[PDB]
C-alpha cells in the first residue's frame, strides 16, 4: 500500500542559453519530481519536466488530483492505477499536461516495483541489451557555425558518436551553410540528425528536405506540427528521408493515428509525457509490429531501461546530472542500463533544495 | 492595453444523484474565471469549469502562465493572444487542460470586446437568430425510472421540447427498458437523445444502437472513446442513428480529424474548452463546409451567442445559474441570447467568494 506521496518543483537554469525554431528562449526549465513511499518503507522515484512553463501545473495534477488515486493503493498493481489517474484527470485532459503528471507517477511506480523485486528495469521489463547505443541532442539553433563545430568536438570528446542539431532557420540558406559546415566537419560517414521542432509548413519542410538531401541527414525530426497527420503523411511520401516525431505526441491514440496515418517513419516517445514506462512499452509494441525501429526524446536516465528491453532501439536521445549520485558515461557512442534496483537514478534533493519553487 | 488580470477558483458543490456512465458521481465542478481589465477600466468576464478534479491547475495555468501574454497586451488583438498562449502551454500541452484555462481567457476578451463595441456577442459574431432552441440535458444514469419521468416531467413544466437521458448501465437491457418507459411517456414525436459518455466498445454500441432504433432516438452521443477514429467510423456507419460527439475534443484539429474520418455525424464543440469563441467558431465553419448541424455541450449562458450566430445549429444542452443574475428563461422550447453587450453574464462574486478554494 501506498502510505506517502510527496511532489516538488523545481526550476533548474541551463549552463548556456538553448534555442529552437519554436520557444527558443530556454534559460531554465521546470522539474516535477514525485517520490511515492510504500507500507515497508521503500521509496520510488518518478519525475517529468516542461520548458519555461506549465510546470506548476503538472505538479498541482500530481499533488491535489492524482495523490487520492494513489494514497492507500496497492502500489504493485500499476495498470490499475494508471487507468484509475487517466480517468480521473479524463474531464478537459486525454491528453495535454496530464499526461506528464501522469507519466511522473508511472515512473515512480515502475522503479517502487524493480526495488521490491531487487531488479534493474531493463530486466524486469524483458531485457534484450543493456548497452544503448545514443546522441547528443543539441538546442544549438542560434549558435554560430563556429561555436555549432565546437560544440561538436565537445560531443566527440564526450564519447558521442551521433550528432543532432536544430534547423528551422528563417531562411533555408542558412540551415542549408549550417548542416553542410557540421557535415564536412563530422565526415561523411558520421549520423548526423535534424530537428526543426515543428517550424516549418508541409510545402517548406519537403522543400527544405530537397536543399539538405545532398548531405545524407540520418533523420529529420519533427518538419511541422504533429497534429497534422494528412500533410506530415505528404511529408513522409516526399522527402526522402526517415521522418522522425513523437516528443509532443502523448497518448498512445496519438501514435497509432500517426503510425496508420503513415505520417512518421520513426516513433520517437518520451517516457515523461506519453503516460510513463506503462504506455512507452505499449507504443513501442505498435513499432515492433509495424516494423519500425524506436528512439526517444528527454530523460534518457530513465529512458535507458525502456530502450535496453526493446530490440528495435537505435540511437537514443542524450542531451540534471549534475545532480545526480552515479551518471551513466558515455563510451564508444553509448551507455549501459545500470544493474541496481529500479531505474537506479538518485537526485540530490537536498542540492536540489536550493531551486525549489 | 490590458492591466489587470483576476483569476479565481470556486468549488461550486453538486447535489447527490448527478451521475453518468464513466465520470461516476459529480460531487462538484470547479469553476474558474478569469476576469480581465483595459486602460480604459472595462472588465470582461470568462470562465471554464472541470467535474470533480482539475480546477486548480487550470486556474495555475491561467494566472501563471498565461498571466504574461496578458498584461500590457492589446486585448483587442484576440486572435493574436490565442495564439501566444497555445504555444506558451505546447510544450507537454497542444491540447488537454491548457485548452481550458486558453478559452476561460478568449471568452473574456470577446466580452472586452462586446462591451467596448457596445454589441451582444451574437450580433459582433454576424448574427443569425437569438432563439436558439435547447433540450434538458439530464445526468440521471443511477436515477429510478420513475424518478426519470418525473424529471422529464420538471423539464416540460420548464419549456423544455427535448430531453436527453443518459444510458450506459452494466446491461443494455436496462437501458433499452428506461428509454422505452421514457418514449412511451413523451409520445414517439418528442426528440428524446441519449448519451452514453464514451462507455460502450464499438461492438457494444452498435448492438446497443440496433436495440433503440425502435425508439427513434435524435441522436446518440459519445457511444465510445473519441480517440478511436476507425472504431467511432464504423459506429456512424452501422449504428442508424445520429452519432453526437465532440465534448472531448479540445483543438480544432480533433474536430478535423472526426470530420475527415466520418467518426461522428454531429459536432458538439464545448466553449469553455475548445479553445472559446474563436475555436468554436472555426469548428462551426468545418461543420458547416461539410453539411453538418452544429449543437454544444455546457455553458449555454455563453455559448447561446455562438449558436445564435450561425445558420445550421440545431437543439442546444441547456441545464451555476443560482450565481446569475439575468438567467434566460426558456420559453416554448427556446432561449434568446440577450442584447446587452458582450456576452451579458453576471456573477455574484460575493456570493462565489463563499466557495473560493
Ligand atoms: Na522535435
Ligand atoms: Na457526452
Amino acid at each position: 500500500l501506498i502510505e506517502r506521496v510527496r511532489t516538488d518543483l523545481y526550476r533548474i537554469p541551463l549552463p548556456t542559453r538553448l534555442t529552437d525554431s519554436t520557444h527558443g528562449a530556454m534559460m531554465d526549465f521546470e522539474l516535477i519530481t514525485v517520490r511515492i513511499e510504500d507500507s515497508d518503507g521503500a521509496t520510488g522515484l518518478g519525475y517529468t519536466y516542461t520548458v519555461n512553463h506549465g510546470g506548476a501545473a503538472v505538479a498541482t495534477m500530481v499533488d491535489k488530483d492524482l495523490r487520492g488515486c494513489l494514497l492507500g493503493a496497492d502500489a504493485e498493481q500499476i495498470e490499475k492505477i494508471w487507468q484509475s489517474m487517466w480517468w480521473r484527470l479524463h474531464y478537459a485532459g486525454r491528453g495535454g499536461h496530464a499526461t506528464s503528471a501522469i507519466s511522473a507517477v508511472d515512473i515512480a511506480l515502475w522503479d517502487l516495483k524493480g526495488i521490491r523485486a531487487r531488479t534493474p528495469l531493463w530486466k524486469l521489463f524483458g531485457g534484450y541489451d543493456p548497452v544503448v547505443p545514443v546522441y547528443a541532442g543539441g538546442i544549438d539553433l542560434e549558435l554560430p557555425v563556429a561555436d555549432l563545430k565546437t560544440q561538436a568536438d565537445r560531443f566527440l570528446a564526450g564519447g558521442f558518436r551521433a550528432i543532432k542539431m536544430k534547423v528551422g532557420r528563417p531562411d533555408l540558406k542558412e540551415d542549408v551553410d549550417r548542416v553542410s559546415a557540421l557535415r564536412e566537419h563530422l565526415g561523411d560517414s558520421f549520423p548526423l540528425m535534424v530537428d526543426a521542432n515543428m517550424k516549418w509548413t508541409v510545402d517548406g519542410a519537403i522543400r527544405a528536405a530537397r536543399a539538405l538531401a545532398p548531405f545524407d541527414l540520418h533523420w529529420i525530426e519533427e518538419p511541422t506540427i504533429p497534429d497534422d497527420l494528412v500533410g506530415n503523411a505528404r511529408i513522409v511520401r516526399e522527402s526522402g528521408h526517415t521522418i522522425a516525431g513523437g516528443e509532443n505526441l502523448h497518448t498512445l491514440y496519438d501514435f497509432h493515428n500517426a503510425v496508420r496515418a503513415g505520417s512518421l517513419t520513426l516513433p520517437e516517445p518520451d517516457v515523461s509525457n506519453i503516460g510513463g514506462y506503462t504506455t512507452f512499452r505499449k507504443v513501442a509494441a505498435l513499432a515492433e509490429a509495424n516494423n519500425m525501429l524506436l528512439t526517444s526524446h528527454g530523460v534518457h536516465d530513465l529512458t535507458v531501461h525502456a530502450l535496453a528491453s526493446v530490440p528495435h532501439r537505435t540511437y537514443m536521445e542524450a542531451h540534471l546530472h549534475a545532480y545526480m549520485a552515479e551518471p551513466m558515461a558515455v563510451t564508444d557512442g553509448c551507455v549501459s542500463a545500470p544493474d541496481r534496483p529500479g531505474h537506479g537514478v538518485v537526485l540530490d534533493f537536498e542540492r536540489l533544495g536550493r531551486l525549489a519553487v
